[PDB]
């Protein structure tokens, strides 16, 4: 059994709001001072990459600033990577995924990240937080908090990846 | 120069509340069973270890449950560990520290923790969150959120370690 | 399904009786002379440790004597150890577990013990003997002899560990 | 001061009774089945070997079944081995010694035994238990329980080994 | 022969005095800082470790301060080590032994200690100074100065080790 | 700024007293022997060497005995050496320095010494002890104990090294 949690319009509005939170919180709009570092969005393959790419698109549309974005493979970090020109050294890296659950993927991403470089800081953006974290990891940007039973599943859908925008829950 | 954020009485009341939050959230009080894992408090040296010991004491006094507690040395995980007998495999491990700052100490603790065993989940408790995180790490239990400038310093004082309970800020 | 072998009151009366047997059999309350060894309780994780801790407490209450007690990790002795101050050399060590079955856990304890020191003697106390030994090992103190089939399971519950006292058998 | 605890006739009656206990308890004359494994008697050198050999003779005389028997050297297991064809894997091994005292020799046999194979279970048979065990080890078959002071000695004599059957105590 | 230098009551009163000297001299009661460093007691195996543990208990009882305490093996430093979590860097380490003689054991401890970390300072506490030093090493805390000949031996007894507290001299 | 702690006459009187203490304590003028080892003074470069040399002269003047004396370089022993004919094996070695402070130089000397030979024993003589030791090292001969703040400096002057005898303190 399945049900719609977010419509295509819902996801659009939320992704847009997330993009503006990012702009607000990083001030990427400003002349990048000493204490205001360049932003890089790295998505967790593969739908996380889709989300990071769209966020990058939105931010460019709203601010005129082109933020670097890529992908961070975590296959070899569980108990192809693509980094923008300029790397991540002393940058603000925003890890991006579609769903935050136990948090174990994000920890893998943190591990993977240090084989790449040394960011000034790392943030996390997700479309959905479905709870039941198993590590003290939290998203800095959350599209929607979706309370779930352990037996339920949350399914994020993005146009470029799955054919439609939407979020569905099933049991 | 210097000023008091928490009195000894403040620290006492706050620690007692955290202990009850832990009891509430883990339900260590009711008969264990399949769905309630044993809880282990691991402190980050040294005041985190002090705080962990006090929390364990408080928890036993309020619930009658003896929680395992120890210390997690993180020296070889930056830039001797003490785990209660029976280990931490499939336990709910709560990392304990006095101050949450950048979060890098907590990350080191997670790394050290992974060379020790495989917990069911890991939570984090701190007396003070002074902001300025550089990782997407957040405490599940927080004594007090203390806004600070980077130039300021937070000094937690615990009786078993410093002769008195209290939290002071300096510049 | 499930059935009760011992009520909480049962467990209390029995643990108290065991405590007094130990005191009687070791004469630990008498003025320790040259030829009368100090008693050390080492529990096998985890409920054996709970049981060892409670017994030590009981012994102090009934005799005023504080016996050293700790835990003996046997994980690397099958397929962190905690030894009280003064160690176990020339001591009378009482291994404590909740259930005696095949006896292999106890034999592992004997192996683990031999990497710790050389006691004068080793005894064994258990809450329940459910039979079916596969080694010539027997307990010196037994809470209750419970005949069981190979298909049954024995579940000991102790207050400090599980919130309640009791022993149940299931099939 | 010397004194006789058991006459030759005593030893004879007692060894014969043990043989029948073994036959009864292992049902070795019945068809070897899942819960009825082949029996192997291994004596501890050297008089234990004599006793194991006698028991095998008696068992054959009473049941017509020839049980495998040999010796288990424990020299390299303290603080020449001879195994019957078919080994001891999944067998019921009965360790045999003349006197059970501290229990340390038997523990050595247990250690020595696992460098030989994996028995289904291990039992222990001794002619005399003189008490004062220093380990939680007990014999499954005991010829005679002989109370002794720490200063007394128990001496087993078997004909094939010493020239007579008998048991003597000295101080 | 043998003779008593200190009674159990003597040892208790003296150990208590040492504990207060340590508290006074380190100002352990005051907040850990530059002029009051964190204290760690490291005992020399084996009775030195027990004594360190006893001192820690006393200090806790008198001051409420829980001092780290452990053991420093000096086997590999002549002609099992246990360090509390957080190590000894910039700590005040107090080496503890039962008897100071030639001073060679203490020097080995000093060597072993720098393979562990870099303390702010190192002090020494002993129950007995038996004279005859062969190095310019002296204890900062001394229980009793006992004049002895080269042919005499001093035997310290601690309850957790020997059942009683006491100091005897023999020839 | 500065003030005089010891006049040239003071230093002369003190150095003379130290020489006689050495003679008294080592009995170097007596017919040597098994339990009376030859004395060797080794100074720490450079003013310590001057003091050792002056002491040797005094001892010779007062006793007629010529003690071997030299220098012990400690440059390679932190964080030209000259050893008298006959070496230091089984000798009584007296390390000599002008000022004893933290004691870290003296420990280096003990380390430097083990690369030279094996003395029967090692003593230490200094003109001034200004306190603030960071190790359990003490001088066996002390010219003068000078209480000082950590912010002060102690300056020893010897004629052969600096043109005059004296001790001055500055802040
Ligand atoms: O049902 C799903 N399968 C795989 C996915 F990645 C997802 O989001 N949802
Ligand atoms: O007196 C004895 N000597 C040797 C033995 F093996 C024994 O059992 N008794
Ligand atoms: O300035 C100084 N030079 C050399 C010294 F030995 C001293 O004490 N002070």
């Amino acid at each position: 059994e399945s049900r719609e949690l977010m419509s295509a319009a819902d996801v659009g509005r939320t992704i847009s709001r997330i993009a503006h939170q990012i702009i607000e919180k990083t001030a990427l709009d400003d002349p990048v001072g000493p204490d205001a570092p360049r932003v890089v969005l790295l998505g967790i393959p593969t739908r996380g990459v889709t989300l990071a790419n769209r966020l990058a698109g939105n931010i460019t549309e709203y601010s005129g600033i082109h933020v670097g974005h890529g992908a961070l493979d975590i296959t070899l970090y569980r108990d192809s990577t693509s980094i923008p020109a300029g790397g991540i050294d002393d940058a603000l890296v925003i890890l991006v995924d579609d769903v935050l659950y136990s948090g174990r993927s994000v920890r893998s991403a943190l591990d993977a990240l240090r084989d790449v470089g040394r960011p000034r800081a790392v943030q996390l953006a997700v479309l959905v937080d479905r709870g039941h974290r198993e590590l003290p990891l939290r998203a800095d940007y959350v599209g929607k908090n979706v309370p779930t039973s352990r037996s339920e599943s949350v399914h994020v859908r993005l146009r470029e990846h799955d054919g439609r925008d939407g979020v569905v829950i099933s049991r």
